[PDB]
This record gives C-alpha cells, sequence and structure tokens, in this order.
C-alpha cells in the first residue's frame, strides 16, 4: 500500500531545524502530501526571499521516516546545509529564517493538517550541499513544489537556487 494509518554568487551556510507534524484522523499517503505541496507557492506565508530554503527543507524533512507522537506523525530534520543562489535571488545580508505555519488540506472524506516549523540561522559550521545525497522522495517533493533552480557550470552536481 501507500498508506500511513493514524498513530493510535550569493552563498549561505545555514544551521537548520525542521519539523513537520502531520495530523490525520483517517491517515494519509504520499500521494496526498504531493497534492497538498503542489500549491506551496501559493500557501507559504513566510519570507519570500527564503522560500527556496524552505522548499528544500520541507523536501528533506518529508523524505525521512516519521515517528508517532500523540495524534501526529512527526518528521524532524536537523542539519547544516550550504545554499548557493544565482543572480540576486535569496536572502539579504545577515538575514535568517524563523518560519512556522499550519497548512490544512480538506477534500471530502480526506483531511490532513500539516504543521511546519523551519528555523535557519547563519553559522560558521561548514555545511553540506543540500542537493547531493538526497533520495527519490526529496527530489519528487522538490519537483511538486516547483523548486526553481539553475545548474552550476563549474560543478556538475551543483544547483543554484533561483528562489
Amino acid at each position: 500500500d501507500l498508506w500511513m494509518p493514524p498513530p493510535e554568487e550569493n552563498v549561505r551556510n545555514f544551521c537548520i531545524n525542521g519539523e513537520i507534524k502531520i495530523c490525520s484522523p483517517n491517515g494519509y499517503s504520499f500521494r496526498i502530501l504531493r497534492h497538498i505541496l503542489k500549491s506551496f507557492d501559493n500557501v507559504y506565508s513566510g519570507n519570500r526571499r527564503l522560500i527556496g530554503v524552505v522548499k528544500v527543507v520541507i523536501g528533506l524533512v518529508l523524505s525521512a521516516s516519521p515517528v508517532p507522537e500523540g495524534m501526529n506523525w512527526v518528521y524532524k530534520l536537523r542539519r547544516t546545509l550550504i545554499f548557493q543562489w544565482a543572480e540576486s535571488h535569496g536572502p539579504l545580508e545577515g538575514e535568517e529564517l524563523e518560519y512556522s505555519q499550519e497548512i490544512t488540506w480538506d477534500d471530502e472524506a480526506e483531511f490532513v493538517s500539516l504543521q511546519i516549523r523551519v528555523s535557519a540561522k547563519q553559522c560558521h559550521i561548514q555545511g553540506r550541499l543540500w542537493c547531493i545525497n538526497m533520495n527519490s522522495k526529496a527530489c519528487q517533493l522538490w519537483a511538486d513544489m516547483g523548486l526553481k533552480t539553475q545548474q552550476s557550470q563549474e560543478d556538475e552536481n551543483t544547483s543554484l537556487l533561483l528562489e
């Protein structure tokens, strides 16, 4: 099955703490998650200059295996990642992210509530490129959310963020 039943030029190093709690009485599937996040561009309430970071994080966070905590499945990610932007996209100097938002999906019988918490502070710990050593789910999620990128000509494995 695919189902999860109820619990019963500009470069930045960001220390990142990511948490998504999914709330679903009837349980949920990856398919539903992909439908929800399809429209993240038009739901995200945070700092636009940082939506690139958030999408990346949301993708990695949801590509892990969660844990049951109360009436929620809980995905946690805690990494130090390096992001590179093209042109003039991305955060201004010394700018940081403290984002949280409830996204609630509701379609007839199916009902899923996503609680997203992403914090990102600039640290001096050399971090890892977000776009290497990910898994198919991470990629699949970045594709859904329409993650805008452009390829680095220097390094093959590198993607510049366009948002």
